[PDB]
DNA sequence: ATGGTAGGGGAAGGATCG
DNA sequence: CGATCCTTCCCCTAC
């Protein structure tokens, strides 16, 4: 008969736009072949590969990409008998559609599904594979999103006393709508319950009346939220039917391994005939939710396939050497590199070479490759662009790549390649996806806007995983650019590339162009690597089937939404209902410390999960606050509730055995889970462990975003009150534990009393123990007195003694580690040696990624010397005999000539040539779109500028911009007088360090000693009772005065 | 659309004091 | 009236 859902993606064409550069015809004269052709073709888009040819919209016979299609264009190329009776399968990725009755009336569907949806209806459609691998997409009838409004409130407000009537007023204020988008749209079409509900918000909150509406269209559902009633608070509004498919359905998750079973009536699954399909799969199901089952055995994954993928573009224009844009059709995308694995095997399937221009891949290239056990590539010759891209779509409909990564393919690859397809060449993207047609396949930027933090990439049925965020949440470095990274994690280095090379190796012809197949193949190889080193997909999905949500809202759409979802779920268990809304709050104090080396033990307490055993310990929750005092005057305070102060405001928390706390109930139910699974990793397959590991992180990570969760003003089901009371709770812990450290522990008879192992433990001097330091949730004690021996053994049961004295559970104190030497630099900001030779650095220009790696490497070495050389760990401790204070005209000790030693070695490596550029490159964060700034006169912004100016790559909203900074000059002082006067010495001296190298141009040579001298100037004022100028002053005799 | 409060220190520019 | 400070913004940390 034909479908009967109208496939969108081409797969006839008989007329396009061609597109491609001159530079590739030979029999055209050296002289007419700079330009590029464009104009429209009407030819049938072809493709060579091996010397054979084959139009790319043909699909059967002989294929050059491999296929895993079935339906293509209503044509059913599957081998006749084709019916494979599925039991179970695995799900990864879900859609949230709707279906009218009228439009599939064609479709040979059963009563039940068209009862379902009659005038519309939401389906749910899981997708995945089989144990055999074949493609399914099983479709679940009958989920209705739902929200609450309360009844008092709507009764008298709306003149109305029934549920019917609410759905004719509900149905009347539909059909008045500005566009009439719903007509026709009765009272009949809802369903109105009354129900017993209660708002989450404040312990005082008592049970009510509450009207729930059932909504089959999430289109209707918005509508009304948005602007049915304004005046009313609406709950759950917000919730979408897949949330709904989960949560109310027990036992269900967003992905795993699901199993189809008889229903209520002894109701079947029925089988879609192929033209009633509606994805890009072999098989596909209808059936009601109890038709669905969870299989527990089960726990790998299944075939699924990972297409991982890199482009490569040049321009056209007047400059070929400029960068291209996509939005000028001269400049074109030249190749794209991409290959396809196999995600339960871990193993190279394909590999693919998209080319304009037929090439051949240099030998050397491909010899690594086949002596590397990989596959042979096969290269694809297109004439035009379009014939290139419109075979990458087909392909990528056809073998229907589960899960596709790359890097950076958020900001450039995908972007360029989908403004190729859409405003020059005219293309539908919305049956490119999973579904033949009406899907998803948008592209997220941050741009001016206020709203959005995060550029985004969702395509239905298509988990999209970026490496470059991954390694940027990951490993923490000073620039992303693929080779470093690939350096810096695999130890394997490959060859860098840039735009202002790719079209000579283009010109001079096949050969010189397969090198460019050569890069890009090289890059999409590291991208794959780094993927199956840190398994992303896995973390992702553990971590969605904990939370209740989708793999693609898990990665892209923010950590609120899991914290909401599983709240949501115990809230609705337990009888609440969540409310639908739209610098806070003192945070912690850090212990002001004393600065200085100390050279005497130190021994370092804190919190395990300070704020999660806070929040459990003292029954925090949205149900147990109070703001007055007649709520909680019923019972008795101190024993049933909690009275506390938090930012100039009476407090009341109900205990826990009068009202229990859901924030309470989840971490606890969190932390088992996490214990159970952590338990059973010996005694598992390192397979197997790998999935525990994952998991357990996943709750880690659901466990530390609670708190977040609860201290996010006008975010989703916000209550700054619980934040606040956890901080101050914090705080007030802190200073408990201090002051009964001090108290009980001063004179050493009581640590001998306590503990009999101090007697072991007696040193030389003086016994004194005094908190040091303290952040949040630490404390530093020093010990003169007392021997580093057993300390850490001691302040075990030192902190399990202060934990069953002080504190409710689960709040818990373990003593971490104990310091031989450490230096209190200022506040959050020190350095210290462990006592077990390793090194600690924090705060610091160290650690801080913003800073050039030569300053680093020589602050490094120095304070390296200063823990690591006994003779200048004498001359601190002289340094700490005087005051310091007087030593503006005193000598420095001896010991400290070391210094001098380093500093002046650091001179040489400034101004003495073959030095490395990248060792003495600045990096920093471009945090917004740079119209929004306040200052607009930074470094990274005068590089962003002259990059932009000078048609250099511009670099993605988000990433590290590296520059560094030049001497003066007379082209330079010309230059800024000339940009200033076009627009219309401060740190303006900053350059790429790509066009200062090629041009030349020379460091500031003064500027970087300035800052090895205030690097040592900030880390070692400590050891000068902290002052800046006086230890500047005393650093200078450490300088030939020829350099002051 | 959907990520918290503390911090220190560097760059840039205005205000202030003798 | 000229350095000295004093504000503000911005980077990236530590919890
Ligand atoms: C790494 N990190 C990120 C955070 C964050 O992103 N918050 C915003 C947010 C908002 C909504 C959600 Cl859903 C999730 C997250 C933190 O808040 C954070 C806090 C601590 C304090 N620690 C923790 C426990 O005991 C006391 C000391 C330590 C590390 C932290």
């Amino acid at each position: 008969t034909g479908p009967t859902q109208r496939h969108t993606y081409y797969s006839e064409c008989d007329e396009f736009r061609f597109i491609a550069p001159r530079v590739l015809d030979e029999d055209a004269p050296p002289e007419k072949r700079a330009g590029v052709h464009d104009g429209h073709l009407k030819r049938a888009p072809k493709v060579y590969c091996g010397g054979d040819e084959r139009d790319v919209l043909r699909v059967g016979s002989g294929g050059f990409w491999p296929r895993r299609s079935r339906l293509w264009g209503g044509v059913d190329h599957a081998p006749a008998g084709f019916n494979p009776t599925v039991t179970v399968f695995h799900v990864y990725d879900i859609l949230e559609n709707v279906e009218h009755a009228y439009g599939m009336r064609a479709a040979q569907f059963h009563a039940r599904f068209m009862d379902a949806i009659t005038p519309t209806g939401t389906v749910i459609t899981l997708l995945g594979l089989t144990p055999e691998g074949h493609r399914v997409a099983v479709h679940v009838y009958g989920t209705r999103q739902y929200f609450y409004m309360n009844k008092e409130e709507v009764d008298r407000h709306l003149q109305c006393r029934a549920p019917r009537d609410l759905c004719e007023r509900m149905a009347a204020a539909l059909r008045e709508s500005p566009g009439a988008s719903f007509r026709g749209i009765s009272a009949d079409h809802f369903e109105a319950e009354v129900v017993e509900r209660t708002d989450v918000y404040y312990y005082e909150t008592r049970p009510a009346l509450f009207y729930r509406v059932y909504v089959r269209s999430g289109r209707v559902l918005s509508y009304l939220c948005d602007n049915f009633c304004p005046a009313i608070k609406k709950y759950e509004g917000g919730v979408d039917a897949t949330t709904r498919f989960i949560l109310d359905n027990p036992g269900f998750v967003t992905f795993g391994w699901y199993r189809l079973k008889p229903g209520r009536n002894n109701t079947l699954a029925q089988p879609r005939a192929p033209m009633a399909f509606g994805t890009s799969s072999d098989v596909e199901f209808n059936c009601t939710a109890d038709n669905l089952a969870i299989e527990g055995g089960m726990s790998d994954l299944p075939a699924y396939k990972l297409m991982c993928f890199d482009i490569a573009c040049k321009a056209g224009g007047e400059d070929e050497l400029a960068f291209p844009v996509a939005g000028h059709p001269e400049d074109l995308v030249i190749q794209i590199s991409c290959l396809l694995y196999d995600l339960s095997t871990t193993a190279l399937e394909h590999v693919l070479l998209f080319s304009l221009g037929s090439c051949d891949l240099p030998e050397s290239h491909l010899n690594e490759l086949a002596a590397r056990g990989l596959p042979t590539p096969v290269v694809l010759e297109f004439d035009s662009e379009f014939e290139m891209l419109l075979a990458f779509m087909t392909l990528v409909k056809q073998y229907g790549p589960e899960f596709v990564t790359g890097y950076n393919i958020i900001n450039f690859d995908w972007p360029f390649l989908l403004a190729k397809l859409t405003d020059i060449y005219k293309v539908p993207l919305d049956g490119y996806g999973r579904m033949n047609g009406r899907g998803v396949f948008r592209v997220w930027d941050i741009g001016q806007s206020h709203f959005q933090k995060r550029s985004k990439i969702k395509v239905n049925g298509m988990v999209n995983i970026d490496m470059y965020g991954i390694i940027t949440d990951k490993i923490k470095l000073s620039s992303y650019k693929l080779n470093a990274v690939a350096e810096a994690v695999l130890k394997d280095k490959k060859k860098d590339l840039s735009y202002r090379d790719i079209p000579a190796y283009y010109a001079a012809g096949p050969a010189q162009r397969g090198v460019i197949g050569e890069y890009c193949i090289q890059d999409s190889l590291l991208v794959g690597q780094l993927f199956f080193k840190f398994l992303p997909h896995l973390e992702l999905s553990a971590v969605a089937r904990l939370a209740g949500i989708n793999i693609t809202r898990t990665i892209y759409d923010g950590q609120q939404i899991r914290v909401f979802t599983c709240l949501l779920r115990l809230a609705d268990q337990k009888g609440f209902i969540l409310p639908d809304t739209q610098v806070g709050y003192q945070g912690a104090r850090v212990h002001d410390p004393t600065s200085g080396f100390h050279v005497n033990p130190v021994v370092g307490f804190d919190f395990a999960s300070l704020y999660p055993s806070i929040i459990q310990a003292h029954n925090l929750c949205f149900s147990t606050l109070s703001l007055r005092a007649d709520a909680v005057a019923h019972l008795e305070a101190g024993k049933d509730y909690l009275e506390i102060e938090v930012g100039g405001r009476r407090l009341f928390f109900v205990k826990a055995h009068v009202r229990e706390s859901l924030l309470s109930i989840l971490l606890r139910d969190w932390l088992a889970m996490r214990k159970q699974i952590r338990s059973r990793i010996p005694q598992s397959s390192p397979e197997e462990a790998v999935l525990l590991d994952k998991q357990q992180a996943a709750i880690k990570v659901v466990c530390n975003s609670v708190y977040g969760f609860t201290g996010v003003q006008h975010g989703l089901l916000p209550c700054l009150h619980v934040a606040a009371t956890v901080t101050t709770i914090g705080r007030e812990m802190l200073l408990a534990t201090r002051e009964y450290v001090h108290a009980r522990w001063a004179a050493f008879e009581q640590l001998l009393a306590d503990f009999p192992e101090a007697a072991d433990m007696r040193a030389p001097g003086p016994y004194s123990m005094r908190i040091i330091y303290g952040d949040t949730d630490s404390i530093f004690v020093l010990c003169r007195g007392l021997t580093a021996a057993g300390l850490t053994a001691m302040g075990d049961k030192m902190a399990s003694h202060i934990s069953r004295a002080l504190f409710l559970p689960p709040i818990k104190l373990e003593c971490e580690k104990t310091f031989t030497k450490l230096l209190l630099i200022a506040k959050k900001k020190y350095i210290g040696v462990i006592y077990g030779g390793k090194m600690l650095i924090k705060g610091v220009d160290l650690v801080r990624k913003n800073n050039c790696a030569f300053i680093n490497r020589t602050s490094r070495a120095l304070v390296d010397l200063l823990f690591y050389d006994d003779t200048v760990s004498g001359a601190a401790a002289a340094l700490a005999e005087r005051p310091a204070e007087e030593w503006l005209a005193r000598p420095l000790p001896e010991g400290l000539q070391a210094f001098g030693a380093v500093l002046v070695d650091a001179h040489r490596r400034i101004t003495d040539p073959e030095r490395d550029i990248q060792d003495f490159v600045l990096t920093a964060e471009l945090s917004r779109h740079p119209r929004a700034y306040t200052n607009k006169r930074l470094a990274h912004l005068t590089v962003y500028y002259k990059l932009m100016a000078r048609r250099a790559q511009v670099p993605s909203i988000k990433d590290r911009i590296p520059y560094v900074i030049v001497a003066q000059t007379r082209e330079v002082e010309e230059t800024v007088a000339r940009l200033a006067a076009l627009r219309e010495l401060v740190s303006e001296l900053a350059e790429d360090p790509a066009y200062a190298i090629a041009h030349g141009v020379a460091l500031n040579t003064d500027y970087y000693f300035s800052h090895l001298l205030g690097a040592a100037c900030v880390t070692f004022k400590a050891l000068f009772g902290n002052n800046a100028k006086i230890t500047e002053s005393l650093l200078k005799r450490f300088i030939p005065e020829v350099w002051h």
